[PDB]
């Protein structure tokens, strides 16, 4: 078989020789209790770089020396890249949601032998699912393999934000000291109200891990979490978006974009926030309104913005967020860590060896067969 | 009576005029059950900047008001300095660990009238307490006023050095992407094992609050704390530092500075650190032989630095930690925030009215009161 990944380019310096690091903390289930991935081996170790064009997700070896073919590439776009000329005869295709090969209709029209898309992480925006399953497609992503990744992030942010850590940092950086334009805009996070407007694996493990920093939480969700949840939390529920804002020091958004929700952060509604709230958004740019966030930052309407996801992805050189005041924004990255890919690509792994020895994939990976 | 308080610089483009938020969360007491500050009265708005000279801790109305004389500078040291010229004759010196008014034994001589010296924050590390007990100072600060505040800076600056947040900021803010630059060096918190040297105010709020991260909690300390606290955390207890060090991926210093704990983070113990950990320090910068973090640094002994101290402070403008590779600092700041400072203000008042009516100071902000009286 022919398989087809498209990854990330290495860093800049070239592919790193050494790591930080010679091992990974041992982590045996997520939340919930699902297991962490189980392929028969690896060939990687784990927290080396998996997610470049050089890591390959650890995958060469495992499929050579069953005769099957590899290609790596991160030239993905438009009908003249790699990917393209190599999609017509791959019978899997394989990317990240932080550098993703895109499966319109029109590409899986011509991937004559496309048998399975996976997602090295999590979900699958990125795959036209009715073309998918119409020619008996099978999508599966790495499900849990970075959504505590994604949740360390959120409270790094909001915790970043409130104490106005990243200014007070450049002060030190550019050998100044300055404690007074340090604090200007330095508060404590203790006590604040904060929300979260999904509360599923991410947004619950958001919620966690705020609560002993003795904030008032609030969450909105189409489901409410169970009672227990709710009353070992403390949560404050609201029933829409639209309630919970007025309320909140601090808003962190964990929900899918779909129509409904894009733009769903824009110069009306930034109107119920309150004066001087917080927004982090790690889940799709899309959902805030580009040039709304900006001008409520540059009025004061929010006193802070901070996440790792742009519209459009990756954000031009020019791209507003980059620089507008109080920005805490990282590249898309929050759930491709080291030790994030190291799970996603035993999880790959896994898959694969499954897809090819003609057992099942796990239901948990499975989103369409 | 007169009060010499000394504070902080105003922000270079002046002292603000507007502010980012109107109020400040309702906090009703401290981990523990201790009331937040009781002063009869403030003539502040909490949330404003009153920790620099233009603030004056809200206190100008106050004391002229009933017939005292306030002082406030940010000219503090040399003989020639305004703080060296008004000590002479004052009854109360105040300032904050952030801009220390030093009351040496030289300079406490030399205070003919001094009665009361009031730290606005946490400590007394900048007093000399034999000699206020010796002119019968009392000393007194405004206990417990941003040990949360502390806290909370150590876990965002855990958070940061681990997962690379500083240098993944700055491809974005320089219009980069860069994606396998930004996380080469980037790590998940869950399931580290983080370690604290002492587990004090400051510590045992670090273990909360980085307990649902799901990392290995261990401390050391002079005593162990609770069984009840180290089995809710799920504590691990180490009798010495130097036991504790080799199992950590991070290790956060909030010990106090003592002859015995002077550069006690060195070359050689240095040695005994997992490779690639982290170390974040909000004590006293002093703990950390300076340079040995700094060669750790380059040859990826540890994977990362930060903290808010530095030896000496100021920090020089050519100091190596605001430059070596992988570092997180800030400038000196972590309990003067804007929600510390309504603290501080709050119960440098409720003590400054306690002195001045004959009431009693309450215990727990007392350090010295005829005899090291806490």
């Amino acid at each position: 078989a022919k398989v087809l990944c498209v990854l990330y380019d290495d860093p800049v310096d070239g592919y790193p020789k050494t790591y930080a690091r010679d091992d990974l903390p041992k982590i045996d289930h997520y939340p919930g209790g699902q297991t962490l991935p189980t392929p028969k081996a690896i060939d990687f170790t784990p927290g080396q770089l998996l997610g470049s064009v050089s890591g390959e997700l650890g995958l060469r070896k495992y499929l050579e020396s069953n005769g099957h073919t590899l290609v790596v590439t991160s030239d993905k776009d438009g009908p003249d890249s790699v990917f393209e000329r190599e999609l017509v005869d791959a019978d899997v295709v394989i990317s990240q949601p932080f550098w993703p090969a895109y499966l319109t209709p029109e590409r899986i029209a011509k991937a004559k032998n496309l048998k399975l898309a996976l997602t090295a992480g999590i979900g699958s925006d990125h795959v036209d699912l009715q073309s998918a399953i119409d020619r008996n497609v099978t999508v599966a992503e790495v499900t849990y393999c970075n959504s505590i990744s994604v949740a360390e992030h959120v409270v790094m942010m909001i915790l970043s934000l409130v104490r106005n850590y990243l200014p007070s940092h450049e002060w030190a950086r550019k050998g100044g000291w300055n404690i007074a334009d340090c604090v200007s805009h330095a508060y404590d996070l203790e006590a604040m109200h904060v929300g979260t407007v999904a509360a599923g694996r991410i947004g619950l493990a958001v919620l966690r891990r705020l609560a002993p920093f003795d904030v008032h939480l609030h969450y909105t969700d189409r489901h409410r979490l169970p009672e227990s949840v709710e009353k070992e939390l403390n949560l404050t529920w609201h029933a829409t978006r639209e309630d919970m804002y007025p309320v909140c020091d601090v808003v962190t958004l964990n929900i899918p974009l779909h129509p409904p929700t894009e733009h769903m952060i824009n110069d009306e509604t930034l109107k119920l926030f309150k004066r001087g709230a917080y927004i982090v958004n790690t889940a799709r740019g899309k959902l805030c309104d580009r040039d709304a966030v900006a001008r409520a930052l540059e009025s004061g309407r929010l006193a802070g913005y901070a996440g790792d996801v742009w519209f459009p992805q990756p954000a031009p050189k020019d791209h507003p967020w980059r620089t507008m005041p109080y920005n805490g924004m990282t590249p898309h990255i929050s759930g491709t860590t080291l030790t994030a890919q190291a799970r996603y690509a035993a999880g790959t792994r896994e898959i694969l060896e499954c897809f090819f020895e003609g057992r099942p994939i796990r239901d948990e990976y499975l989103i369409v067969q």
